[PDB]
DNA sequence: GCCATGGCTAGTA
DNA sequence: CTACTAGCCATGG
């Protein structure tokens, strides 16, 4: 399998996901029969135009938390997302919107 | 050829 | 609970 097809794959699996529920760059990586290629899959979401009808937000790291993203302030349009999405989201000591990982899992 | 990034995971201290 | 490991891997200079 080449890339870009790959790219597609995973945004229809991101579209995939059912309101207020969330998954997990490797749990999409594995998925589209692509394991490894979880690193890639945060790539991909950076990419995407701010224009997009796709659930960039509802998608996290498998520690259940907004990964740092060091270069952004879009970890606050992620969370500002889903309280709006009814998700409710806790800041934590020194820093950190977390949440509990497994109410919202996906599966088939 | 190289390394330096990256919205990562899964260990184990 | 945190911190700091291995490994993983495009992508671009």
């Amino acid at each position: 399998m080449r890339m870009d097809e790959f790219y597609t794959k995973v945004y229809d699996a991101v579209c995939e996901i059912p309101y207020g529920k969330v998954s997990t760059y490797g749990e999409i990586a594995r998925y589209v029969g692509m394991p490894s290629y979880a690193r890639q899959v945060g790539q991909a979401m950076k990419h995407l135009h701010p224009e997009t009808h796709v659930p960039w937000h509802r998608v996290i790291n498998s520690r259940g938390t907004i990964s740092k993203r060091d270069i952004s302030a879009g970890e606050q349009r992620q969370k500002d997302r889903l309280e709006e999405e009814g998700v409710e989201i806790y800041q934590t000591s020194l820093g950190e919107y977390k949440l509990n990982l497994p109410e919202y899992m996906w599966k088939p």
